[PDB]
């Protein structure tokens, strides 16, 4: 009854238990635990620093959501542009990972304008990343993050980078997220962007 | 209608509007291969063939270990083979590989297992050749880790297993043998151990 608006994108997703394939377009997916990205987050900061791994799952989080837009934008093209955009925050909550509440959305490829503010409630990251370390001085929504930059740049013409303000790792209510393109920030990896960004600001 | 894979897919919910999928109280990811293929790619040339392959080994053996848990104590008027199914049936279920039994017999009591399986559609094969191309050996090492760490939990013992034939070879299906170390040819701190076993064959 309530997937009005998100049917075209589960239309598209198929379930194959027998021959052991899950599809979302022509394009494999995995169940997976939430445990085990933790398990695989903590490997990986001890192998590497906590700055390669964070840009691990950064750059891993801006190809998902590439390709989702890919795949999203195909479709849907008798919509206007945020009806479509919302694909990418319904993918979110669609593959488990993160509810999106927007706040405010102004967008026009042509204007090439961009402002996005979400909230994001009940992130798996937030969640694994109290699981291996504790509370957390910075935020923790890395994955999550790269996929919004991600899908979001697909879909405008340009580099849409996003910062998470609050996060419930560092002990706020809920997780909340601030886009805007590149040079409206003041003052190829836009992981090292992402990354840089997080720092001049306090 | 058609399944002896019900009591699993009855444990799964999915809830997207709270942005939730979950199996029993454990939540889980609808996730890309990207994921694992990036991953693969990135410990290649950071840290070579052998550490990225055990890595992948620890990391199959966890999962494996984790569905284990979850699933055992869910069989109990079903046979000891019909139980343990729900390993095969659940990397099936999760889009990882499908199973096809050529031989199965396990005795928890006589400590006793052989398995012998086709691996078909391997999600692993497939993205090992769209990243490093045709392999000179068996490559399905998350697939190969999950059905050491989920069959050792079971059998509570070590039980190891050799990939004999491996789609990303050029063979047209992987294939897997499983039998416990000592029939072979020669808590944590136990998994390392078991994992290093199984990247040694
Ligand atoms: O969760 C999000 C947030 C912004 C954009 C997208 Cl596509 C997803
Ligand atoms: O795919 C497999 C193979 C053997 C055991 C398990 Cl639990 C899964
Ligand atoms: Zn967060
Ligand atoms: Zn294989």
């Amino acid at each position: 009854e309530q997937n009005k608006d998100i049917q075209d994108l589960l239309d598209k997703i198929v379930f194959d238990a027998q021959h052991g394939q899950i599809w979302f377009d022509e394009n494999r997916m995995l169940l997976m635990h939430t445990s085990i990205l933790g398990f695989l987050r903590k490997d990986l900061y001890q192998m590497l620093g906590l700055e390669r791994t964070k840009r691990f799952f950064i750059r891993c989080g801006y190809q998902a959501g590439m390709r989702d837009a890919e795949v999203t934008s195909k479709l849907r093209p008798n919509l206007n542009e945020a009806e479509a955009f919302m694909a990418g925050p319904q993918m979110h909550g669609i593959r488990g990972m993160v509810q999106v509440e927007v706040n405010e959305l102004h967008l026009s490829h042509d204007l090439k304008q961009f402002y996005a503010d979400f909230n994001w409630l009940n992130s798996f990251e937030a969640e694994v990343h109290l699981s291996e370390f504790g509370a957390s001085d910075q935020p923790a929504c890395w994955m999550l993050l790269g996929y919004a930059c991600g899908y979001s740049s697909f879909v405008m013409g340009q580099t849409i980078i996003y910062q998470e303000t609050h996060c419930v790792a560092q002990g706020d209510e809920h997780c909340r997220i601030i886009g805007k393109p590149l040079s409206e920030w003041e003052n190829d990896a836009v992981s090292d962007e992402i990354i840089a960004l997080q720092a001049e600001l306090n």
